[PDB]
């Protein structure tokens, strides 16, 4: 304070003249310091989020600002985390609708994606007010866009993103409210292309992390969404026949098509498509698993009452 090391870097930060190598090393320390709740609440007070707001304005149509955006999002996620006088200051700027401008307009640069992934995530934490916004902010659209604009790269950075912006879907769920939003977003479209376009070669991990939230979302038996996301099935399907070794992944693959499956229109597709034929084959490597085995047979138990199948 005697210093005044935050309203120097707070300058920095507003000297539209920075320079432009060092500027990400300003942003990331100012964030950093938030760690003592002390000066966290102090660069709130002395006009540092709105230094930040203004960078963000000023950079976002700008060339080589990838290290800018990225660095001003984590500071917002390490200046916002559960403090609300903070988080009010943000929300007064016109921050949320920022973050959503930042993933809309700049989602094909992974290392930006993943903060403003943070971003989210950390302003939803505790404050209810965050997470309302966020639902109509058009948030819950920008990450479905990502998520269908997903090129199946396997780069640190583009795998780090994914699984980024799949835990703000999830956080953003969390709340009833925000559901519905994502499905008039059409994350049903989206989820499909992901699995589609997946490879062998396509990380187990992510995979758990992505299909754990179609679980979530298909939970239910309202008849007219597992209508709604019938366009599921053939994909994870296909992709449950690449022969990965994850149970914990198969189990949510097929869980998903169980779900489903309560819809004689998809237990059909599935028997149509060789769903049954697969089933018996996972079944048969993987029968130490309790788990798999219990899944398999309920999802055989399923197709009982479908036509020319007990045959099959």
């Amino acid at each position: 304070l005697k210093a005044n090391v935050l309203q120097r870097l707070i300058g920095i930060i507003s000297d539209v003249n920075a320079d432009m190598a060092l500027l990400p090393d300003v942003l990331f320390l100012l964030g950093s310091l938030a760690v003592v709740p002390e000066i966290k609440t102090k660069i709130g007070e002395l006009n540092g989020i709105a230094a930040c707001t203004d960078l963000l304005q000023r950079a976002l149509p700008k060339p080589n600002t990838a290290p800018v955006v990225t660095n001003v999002c984590l500071a917002f996620a390490n200046i916002c985390i559960g403090h609300k006088k903070n988080t009010e200051i943000f929300s007064k700027l016109g921050g949320p609708a920022l973050n959503v401008k930042v993933l809309n307009d700049r989602g094909h640069e992974y290392d930006v994606c993943n903060a403003a992934s943070v971003l989210l995530c950390n302003l939803l934490y505790k404050n209810e007010s965050m997470k309302k916004l966020l639902g109509t902010n058009g948030a819950p659209a920008a990450l479905v866009k990502g998520l269908s604009n997903y090129d199946g790269s396997e780069e640190k950075t583009a795998i780090r993103c994914l699984e980024s912006v799949f835990k703000a879907i999830s956080n953003l769920s969390l709340y009833t409210p925000n559901i519905q939003p994502f499905l008039d977003a059409g994350i049903e479209n989206a989820y499909s292309t992901w699995l589609s376009n997946l490879s062998e070669t396509f990380p187990d991990a992510q995979l758990e992390t992505g299909c754990r939230t179609l679980v979530n979302l298909v939970m239910e038996n309202e008849e007219n969404n597992m209508r709604k996301f019938g366009v599921c099935l053939l994909p994870c399907m296909a992709v449950a026949k690449q022969g990965r070794t994850d149970t914990k992944a198969l189990l949510l693959l097929l869980d998903i098509e169980a779900s489903l499956c309560r819809l004689k229109e998809n237990a059909e597709a599935f028997a149509a498509n060789g769903g049954i034929e697969t089933t018996i084959r996972l079944i048969h490597q993987f029968d130490y698993d309790v788990g798999l085995l219990t899944l398999g047979i309920h999802l055989l138990g399923i197709q009982s009452a479908v036509k020319d199948s007990i045959q099959r």
